[PDB]
């Protein structure tokens, strides 16, 4: 009964040029010591691999220290091995064997007694041998997110949807995302499928009492299952509403997500998330821009259904052109109060400027409490196309100057808008951080109403079928260049490793 | 080895005239019912019961049916109690027994192979008799909130500090809070003292204070401002602060709290509950003049709105008292343009309050039903920026209110527990207005934060384990149809057994 211990790009890539495709992954390496070393006395740990990775393999590491070390080949000799470095007290002598088979059968020969656990360690030609005899039981899969160039892949196996878009090997293990020299990567492990409290029990017993989330996956580490467990809590839990739009509504109140900043980006990846619009939007505000047109304009047409002629005279503005959201959103971040006339206008030293007021205080007080942007104003509302939905953010810095946020959000459209939203505030965390000289450390999802429409219920369950990939790394680019939050563009940004699940087809609730 | 099982007031009370003190609790007689009839087939459980307890059991449920009764009498005989009522089919001949000890040895001798387990039942002679035998191995109590006119009480008891303040029988199982005919309860049980191949990848990833660490099943709700507590001192992280004195804070905490059982006045130290509806009374005014709480016994705004810090604020004009444009204001008159404490605003600003209300009455499915404080125009007019700047509701299915309220700056030991109990009470308040049912509250924590000087008082609170919730009524109902139309005594509270006064000095 054997395990294999692999890294790997999205299409499978594990090497080149006898050695690995990316840059050193430290815990990574952490990863495969800790696995392929422990146990519980007696015994030891073996490890299985070809003849070019044992030769790609550097000198000081070869042997690998506390576990006996199999290299199947058919030129390189055991005495070669031994002639190459002193054998260490107490470590196992290097074997040669011609096979896998070969090497399976030394194990149950001269080794039983002697070995715990049997880890095939590379290359493609080991892969390949022991996917074939179906020897294998469990994969352990290091994921990482990036392409790079390779000449050797480990080989295509039932169940390869893991890495990408296409006896089965299923994940029952999904780790949170790492990320080490600029590369984010997750850990999974497959497997092949084919009177203390019992007294206190049984008051327990009378107080105690469908749909999940990809049900075999039993470590849940990877912070995107927040977002498919709400799906199916609000599915299994809510309630059934009436709504404005007239669209059926299954609704929860308050709820609540958090995700890391740190190693990487929380784009969903359990379907394509439209990165171009959040980044467009999220400039759009920076700017209080209130013109429609100018997202529409570079195919970001996310507002046009909110400011048609038809909308806007159902919300009793008939003195508003085509495209204009009111003061909302941008508006009021930079112009909070200001009178408003229509979205031509220059509001440039009017009202209050919340977001130069936030980073001017993270920069010179930022153990101040009160470093909070809203866009919800009362009076101002029956001005706006639509009254916003992300209304209130809140800054926070620690210890180590590590930048959080938390976003208030008073309705939620789980299926469409939140993954938008969750990247969209992330990204601007990302961006404070940068200009206040602050690492990124944590966005956190405050929700009110918190509702997934009845149109949307058949494609989220195809979607609770997937699961989630790692997540990417957002580079801010030019970082020299830019000083102030007015200075980012579209192009300072750069998406590292986002490999999504295909496009889900949801209709905006108008 | 037996089980005791129970219900008690505060002060151990249980009978009064040979019946139960209080009006019909439903959940306790099922939870009676399940405990004491519960097994894994071929046996039954026993109820050792004394003869007034007996005496006190309508006919019709007695005996307790399913379960071998027991029954200590030198009165009453086996032929009496064969006599009262024909004994049915599959039902256990009832037994007496001259004492427990007695009884005991019945089970031993005539009842091997055949009960499971041992429930003594009452009323004051067994309890006392099981306890002074110490074959008590848990005791399943349900505290009863209220206090009743009673005559017979359950013994005192090393562990009786979970009934009210001052071999040991600890908690181990505390629930929440439950009601039945406008009585709060709870159930606790004490306790005599006295896919391997996953795991190596789990250890790599992985790397002090908790509160009441023996109940192992934490059902009663306050634990989670409990264990808000200890996860700060753990695991925030030290910070300066604006009041020069130290701060361990996290960011970004959640609590909710039922609103439809009992009310989430905290236990394990007292609230300034006159203190949290003469405030929210003044908000709902919307009242910028402190002294108008100062003068009432409620002084938790004046340190901040003396001379002093007035003029620390900047802002020498302020008559001392005045809060500037504060919750109350904005609440009523968002937008309004101030003046001072003394002027009249009606009309002016946008009435959030009113708003929301008509909302609630009108179009409960809409979710534009907020109310906030924070106007950034403003803020520097205020005497200090508004904590809790936003509060969102929520009706269901079922007529069921909720209510959200974020909070921008949390100071756990002082602050939050006032803080939990004023919004809660305001859901209540909005809740019979609008001819509905409060059903929760919700509370979101941005800086979140206790003080340095608060660690050590903070640590004896975490030893106390929390009482059942008391019962908030609204007084004059009918009198009451308008948000303004509450006063200070149409509230009352009922069941309320903190333990004592935790002293904090607030952070100036
Ligand atoms: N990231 C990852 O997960 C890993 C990546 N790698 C990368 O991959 C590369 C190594 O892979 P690869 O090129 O396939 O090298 P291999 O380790 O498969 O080397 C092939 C050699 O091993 C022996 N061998 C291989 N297959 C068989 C077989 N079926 N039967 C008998 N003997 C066999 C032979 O030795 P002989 O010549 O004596 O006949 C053969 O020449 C390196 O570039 C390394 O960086 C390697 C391991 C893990
Ligand atoms: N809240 C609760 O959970 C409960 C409350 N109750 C309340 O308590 C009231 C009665 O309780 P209480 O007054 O204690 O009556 P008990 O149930 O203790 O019965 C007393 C009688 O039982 C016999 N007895 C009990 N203990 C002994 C002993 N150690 N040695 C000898 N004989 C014994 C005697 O019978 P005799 O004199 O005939 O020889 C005695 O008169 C009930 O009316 C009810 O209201 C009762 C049960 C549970
Ligand atoms: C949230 C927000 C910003 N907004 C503004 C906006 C305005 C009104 C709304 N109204 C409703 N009912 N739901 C919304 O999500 C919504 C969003 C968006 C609007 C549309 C799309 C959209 O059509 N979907 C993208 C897919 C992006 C995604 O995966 O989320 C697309 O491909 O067109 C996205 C964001
Ligand atoms: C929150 C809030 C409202 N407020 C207003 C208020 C104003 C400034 C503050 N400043 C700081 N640093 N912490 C606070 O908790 C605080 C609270 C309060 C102020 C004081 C007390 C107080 O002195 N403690 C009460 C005990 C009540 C309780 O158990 O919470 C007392 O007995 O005096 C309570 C509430
Ligand atoms: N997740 C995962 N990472 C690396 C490997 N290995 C691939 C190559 N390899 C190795 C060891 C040490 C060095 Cl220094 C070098 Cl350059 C290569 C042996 C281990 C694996 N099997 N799984
Ligand atoms: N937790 C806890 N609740 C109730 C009881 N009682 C059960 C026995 N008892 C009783 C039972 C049923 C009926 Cl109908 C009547 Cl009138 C009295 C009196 C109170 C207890 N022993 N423990
Ligand atoms: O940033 C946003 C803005 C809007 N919405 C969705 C949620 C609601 O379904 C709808 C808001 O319209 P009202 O129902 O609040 O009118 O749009 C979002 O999810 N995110
Ligand atoms: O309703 C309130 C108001 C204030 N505070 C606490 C939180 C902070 O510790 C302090 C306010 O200080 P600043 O937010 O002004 O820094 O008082 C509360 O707990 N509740």
């Amino acid at each position: 009964p054997v395990c294999l211990v692999v890294a790997m790009t999205p299409k499978r890539g594990i090497g080149i040029n006898n050695g690995l495709p990316w840059p050193h992954l430290t815990t990574d390496f952490k990863h495969f010591s800790r696995v392929t070393k422990t146990t519980p006395a007696s015994r030891f740990n073996a490890v299985v691999m070809g003849r070019k990775t044992w030769e790609s393999m550097p000198r000081k590491f070869r042997p690998l220290v506390d576990r006996l070390n199999i290299v199947v080949s058919s030129s390189l000799k055991e005495e070669d091995i031994a002639a190459e470095k002193p054998q260490a007290e107490g470590q196992q002598r290097v074997r040669v064997c011609a096979s896998l088979p070969a090497a399976l059968s030394l194990l149950e020969e001269e080794y039983k007694d002697s070995v715990d656990q049997i880890f095939v360690v590379g290359g493609a030609g080991l892969y390949e041998a022991a996917l074939s005899l179906g020897v294998a039981s469990h994969l352990y899969i290091t994921r990482v997110a990036r392409e790079f160039p390779c000449d050797v892949f480990f080989p295509a196996f039932p169940g390869d949807d893991i890495l990408s878009n296409k006896a089965t090997y299923r994940p029952i293990f999904i780790s949170k995302t790492f990320s080490d020299n600029g590369v984010p990567y997750d850990f999974v492990v497959l497997e092949k499928r084919r009177s203390s409290a019992a007294a206190i029990a049984p008051v327990l017993a009378w107080m105690d009492e469908l749909i999940r989330a990809v049900p075999h996956v039993h470590f849940r580490g990877h912070e995107e299952f927040q977002y498919l467990d709400l799906i199916a809590d609000i599915i299994n839990n809510g309630r059934t509403m009436d709504d404005r739009t007239g669209v059926g509504v299954i609704s929860k109140f308050g709820c609540t997500m958090r995700y890391s900043l740190d190693q990487a980006f929380p784009l969903l990846t359990t379907k394509r998330v439209f990165w171009k619009g959040v980044l467009e939007e999220l400039l759009w505000f920076i700017r209080g821009d209130t013109n429609a047109n100018h997202l529409s304009e570079k195919g970001v047409k996310i507002w046009d259904k909110n400011v048609t002629r038809e909308f806007l005279d159902s919300r009793n503005l008939p003195h508003r052109e085509v495209g204009d959201i009111g003061p909302g959103y941008g508006f009021q971040w930079r112009h909070f109060g200001a009178a408003y006339k229509d979205m031509h206008t220059d509001y440039t030293g009017q009202g209050v400027d919340q977001l130069k007021n936030v980073i001017q205080m993270l920069r010179t007080n930022p153990t101040d409490r009160r470093m909070l942007m809203t866009a919800w104003n009362p009076a101002a509302l029956d001005e706006m196309a639509l009254p916003p939905c992300h209304l209130l953010c809140q800054f926070y810095v620690n210890d180590q100057k590590e930048l959080s946020c938390i976003m208030y959000q008073r309705s939620c459209d789980v299926g469409l808008g939140v993954p938008f939203n969750i990247a969209s505030y992330s990204l601007l965390t990302l961006m404070v951080a940068h200009v206040c000289n602050l690492k990124p450390k944590e966005f956190i999802h405050f929700m009110g109403n918190t509702h997934v429409y009845t149109n949307h219920v058949e494609a989220l369950k195809e979607q609770l079928r997937r699961e989630p990939r790692p997540f990417p790394i957002v580079n801010i680019l030019n970082k020299e260049r830019i000083k102030e939050i007015d200075d980012f563009t579209a192009e300072d940004f750069e998406v590292v490793g986002y490999v999504p699940h295909g496009r889900i087809q949801m209709e905006m609730a108008v």
